[PDB]
């Protein structure tokens, strides 16, 4: 339980702040006060990444459990935690 959550807790103030901060900045007019695979994209490449529009939907579809493809202040710190071991 709480597999990625325990990881988002070991993050650094530079990561938690950049997340919520970049989120609100990218949530401006977002689909629903959040950043779904369609909004997180431009928000992910800015954190130091460059995935594709195809793996994006599948990425959340794996961590998400509602079938919405949205990532508010929660699935963002979780989906980014898996990318830490997906490239290592
Ligand atoms: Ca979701």
């Amino acid at each position: 339980a709480d597999i990625y959550k325990a990881a988002v807790e070991q993050l650094t103030e530079e990561q938690k702040n950049e997340f919520k901060a970049a989120f609100d900045i990218f949530v401006l007019g977002a689909e629903d006060g959040s950043i779904s695979t369609k909004e997180l994209g431009k928000v992910m490449r800015m954190l130091g990444q460059n995935p594709t529009p195809e793996e994006l939907q599948e990425m959340i579809d794996e961590v998400d459990e509602d079938g919405s493809g949205t990532v508010d202040f929660d699935e963002f710190l979780v989906m980014m935690v898996r990318s830490m071991k997906d490239d290592s």
